[PDB]
């Protein structure tokens, strides 16, 4: 069992502790680290807005949460430099504190006791960036310590687009997610430095740029110049639809398409994308644990041009894939 | 005063009466028919969810509704033929039931005494179909006489699409709407002819199919066969956008793109298409008059793909276009 | 194994055959009645925009649904006469159509083939009306034969009045129930006998009344003519908090008035009431078994005048109450 | 023309710039301060979530925003002793910000050059308080100089129980205030001092505590100890209902609570209560310029006990409260 630490206890630091618990047989979180006192990070463990209330028993006192009569030790240290996870035997931390994405910053971790940072965004000066079941097995133990887990949105659509550009072409694509309301959004109009992220999210829908597009290219080289994109933010709490359109030289059919993507979405890789016929809608996708599921249902061709639909659970399905992430890290030397 | 009538007085007929009152100085709802009693009629009419209160006074009686005066006869009549439009000299009739956008149905009210109809719907058979601004000089005061506005998303599409193909040239576009849910969707997990729109409308991104984007070969025929499309209904109630994505052979930057509609979007046809920069976002169109607000913000090119966006009040946008067309109709030939 | 069917399989029809599942080792679903397709059925048993995904395996044919392997036989019969419950040897019926509520309808069942109903409603005409944890225990297996579960509110209220009338005495009691909305707003602004229901559910707070308050002296008869209410819907899927305001003869404290809920919310009577000082929200007691989750921290008193806050997820909660029931039934005499 | 100057250009100060454009004949803004830059204010003022879009013109610059052609000045000063209204002949300053809610702080405004203080929000240490409509006639021209307009849900309640305790005697009441949720509410699950405003707010209902029932004493004095009550946060983006239960000596009936709400609520008063046979939910008060709006349909009676329920746009109700309050401090000596 590797052990592992959490810097930043926030939504995707806790997705990740409840994965952990749910899903995995040989990761053991044992430290966190956040702004906040425990009383008020336990409570947030324990009951939640969108995935529940937690199976286990939680208590905390001044320096620690328990979870399931299991020890965390808890910090509060805005800067990384000042802990020590070598103290508690940590091998892995997940970086989810969403400002250490420079990984010249994260690799402060490894100063402070760590072997490997994992970061939970698009990072800046990383070793390597992966979506699992796309670009995984070009993990390199010895040189890849500090590494990025990629964004939610192209853990979507990475997966389907190496399907359909290595079966089709794809020389041209435009992206929009529709995707939940982030919480980096105002919930009353005030002031943020994009001026539509400022309104009120929950009666709004509000375009918003994503870097995600471009970002395939650190994990399909051979997309790179030929993907762009944008998010409307709409008011669901969870739950988002990466929507490509794009040219492909190729005669294609709905049907051929949807082939491809079934013919595709089996054994490991089909545990990073499923195929779907069926009638979904965002709730339905909700806790699943898959980063792209296809909905065969939405596929349209008209001329050479190409539109295909997947949805994503932006909290629970990244996680799950930089759950797989952390375990083969964890598999290999370190 | 040209006399106005309305079949189904929902969300589309109440918005079309304001608009009328709002926006027009010779038109006049004289006449209404929907499936309920003067009390539930009048307090939907002086309550809206989305539109306010309305300015003006309302009362009823057994038989009619009045509104800052002015009496307007109230039917209940499931069935059209049942309906007697010449009792009030109606001319003009807005067929906005959703449940008769069969025109060989709908031109019962031609026979019920009116001398047109206009379906506020995507139409079978009808004499013709109108994107205001598109197409609305081909209207012929003598044989068209049963016609369609189309839908709010083709109303949004059309303007933008004309004026994009007369400039560079669409192979093929695919479009996704994502667009405030509607009457016909389930407010909880219940039994529906789409298995989709069957869920939770206000909790859920729902997909489900429109025909809006092969209707517009209707009023742009030189696009046939190049539009596909289909809706994302999400937890808004009202405000929608157009999301398009093309190819051309043309060489093309966002720059001249933008520039396109920026030219066009001026003098009448500025008031079905607009041209904004502004940082907008759903709210910020929700009682706009215009068809199709374009948000040059929004485009992006790659290679020979491009991606447009322009927003629609799919209430109130839709029913501005509705009332132009209905002026038109109202300023020529009435026989 | 007691065999059950179910008539109406909608949201609570749906709660109650997930409830069997995850909950009962001698109940089993073999049949249920509704007004659909089983590609229809099968889909929303599936899918649940509130409950997610279905762990089990679902198929579907031309007369049935089948869950794990389990064949459940479907009828779509608007009229339950035209029912055959004999047919599968169902015992216990529950009815959960919402249109069956007076019990001489509902009878129809036992001449169907039924021995038990038991209406998921306020029920008129009825043998008997249940809260479980509160009045189960004048159940007459002989007598009882087609009852009422009462309704999710008067579930959420009598729990938590009998203890407090029991310790302090109750004079007067006004309700306010901020319940999460149900299938029988209006999504949109449109027609519907209550004219505020009429109001689009999901931007709305939405004032209606219930006769909760005043249905708890059919399982509290100490307390008719006491208690009163009325509800606001508000824009929350499911959960909902019921308010109440009372006067007491005896001298009180916050401390003492929750110490008697403490005190009584244990045992048996527990998994009907339940004591929490959490700092709970509405999502934190969505799929919570109990009828009644007392607040602790809402508990306020000035004077004589009370007022205590108590949580219940009234699709779940009062679905678990509901079998709780549907489980003493079967634990005795079904002739 | 009495010249005003609003402190703090959010929400409410917002709501005041727009009311003094649509409501009023005698008052003029003609500077605003807060902390962001002009293009972010400008940006809000013109489009707003709630409101719509702004009738007039707005354009800016790096030190003023333009309003229908009338030249407003902008500040951005985190301390208010740094300003100075004098310059611009400002009488009347509304402290809006919610962070000089304390009148020893808001006496600033005095010092840096103005003549009378509002705040918008209960207050400590004020020379007074007020819900217009209930104890206005008491303001002092002479030694009211900072003040209290109370808070949108004390200005619903005071003019409905003023009416009742006048004509049956109010022994005790609590309160429960349904209402819409506010900007210090959280939108995803995050830490906040109140363990409940940290949830979700667009998908729950929120538990939250009030002052303003123990406050109607400050201006019903003859209430003091005998209310108190708590608030409801629901997924509504604006428009409140407070519900009153409370016991009479009195023996009443519906009928009569009913007709002593209507016959008060008439001339002057009838502007700050209106009372109401109608069939109304939270979307017919957006925008109502009472502060209290009285639902005779909602009015239960239970032996000596009785609930009665009234509505309040918590935004601009509340604003045309204040606006009244400023047009009376304006009409008098200054
Ligand atoms: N849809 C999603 O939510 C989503 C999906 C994929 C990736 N991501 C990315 O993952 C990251 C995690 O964001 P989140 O959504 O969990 O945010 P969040 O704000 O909900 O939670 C992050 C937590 O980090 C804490 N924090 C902030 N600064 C800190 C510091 N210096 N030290 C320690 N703790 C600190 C905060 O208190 C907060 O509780 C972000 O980079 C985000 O862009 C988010
Ligand atoms: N976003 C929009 O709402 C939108 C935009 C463009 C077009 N439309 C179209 O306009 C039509 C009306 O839409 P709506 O949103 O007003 O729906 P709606 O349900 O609000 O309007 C229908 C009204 O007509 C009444 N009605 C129904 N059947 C009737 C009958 N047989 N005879 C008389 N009255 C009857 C209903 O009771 C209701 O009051 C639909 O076809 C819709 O697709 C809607
Ligand atoms: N919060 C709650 O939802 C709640 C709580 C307690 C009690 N109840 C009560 O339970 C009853 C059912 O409520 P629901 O929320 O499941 O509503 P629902 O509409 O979800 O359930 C009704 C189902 O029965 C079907 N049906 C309708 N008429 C029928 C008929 N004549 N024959 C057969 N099937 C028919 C409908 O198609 C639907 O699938 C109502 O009386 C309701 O008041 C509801
Ligand atoms: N329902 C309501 O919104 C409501 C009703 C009645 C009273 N109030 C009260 O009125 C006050 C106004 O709050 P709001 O809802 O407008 O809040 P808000 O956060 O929506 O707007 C307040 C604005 O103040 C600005 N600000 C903060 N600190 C500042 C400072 N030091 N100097 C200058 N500007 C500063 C912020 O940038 C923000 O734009 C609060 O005290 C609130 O409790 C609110």
């Amino acid at each position: 069992t590797i052990r592992v630490g959490i810097n930043g206890f926030g939504r995707i630091g806790r997705n990740f502790f409840r994965a952990v618990l749910e899903r995995s047989d040989d990761l053991e979180v044992v430290a966190v680290n956040d702004l906040t006192d425990n009383k008020t990070l336990s409570t947030l463990l324990k009951f939640d807005s969108i995935m529940g209330r937690l199976g286990q028993e939680v208590e905390y006192d001044d320096d620690s949460i328990t979870v399931g009569g299991k020890r965390i030790a808890v910090y509060a240290e805005r800067d990384p430099k000042n802990l020590d996870w070598a103290a508690h035997n940590v091998d892995i931390v997940i970086e989810s504190t969403g400002f250490f994405t420079d990984a010249n910053a994260a690799k402060a971790h490894i100063e402070a006791g760590a072997k490997k940072v994992i970061i939970s965004a698009p990072a800046s000066n990383e070793d390597a960036t992966f979506v699992y079941g796309v670009n995984h097995e070009s993990y390199d133990p010895e040189n890849h310590n500090v590494i990025s887990g990629a964004s939610c949105t192209t853990n979507c659509l990475a997966p389907m687009a190496k399907v359909l550009n290595d079966k089709f072409g794809i020389e041209n694509g435009l992206m929009t997610t529709v995707h939940a309301y982030t919480g980096d959004q105002r919930l009353h109009d005030a002031p943020h430095r994009d001026l539509r992220r400022a309104r009120a999210a929950a009666v709004n829908i509000v375009p918003t740029s994503t870097g995600a597009a471009k970002a395939v290219a650190l994990v399909l080289p051979e997309l790179k110049g030929k993907l762009d994109g944008y998010a409307l933010r709409v008011p669901v709490i969870t739950g988002s639809a990466t929507d490509l359109t794009f040219n492909t030289k190729s005669e294609v059919t709905v049907e051929s398409i949807n082939a491809a993507i079934k013919e595709a979405a089996v054994g490991e890789f089909g545990e990073t994308l499923a195929y779907s016929e069926e009638p979904l809608v965002s709730t339905d996708i909700v806790h699943d644990s898959h980063g792209s599921i296809f909905d065969a249902g939405l596929t349209k061709v008209s001329g050479n041009t190409v539109k295909v639909v997947s949805w994503y659970d932006n909290e629970w399905g990244y996680t799950c894939q930089l759950l797989r992430l952390t375990e083969l890290v964890a598999s290999k030397l370190l």
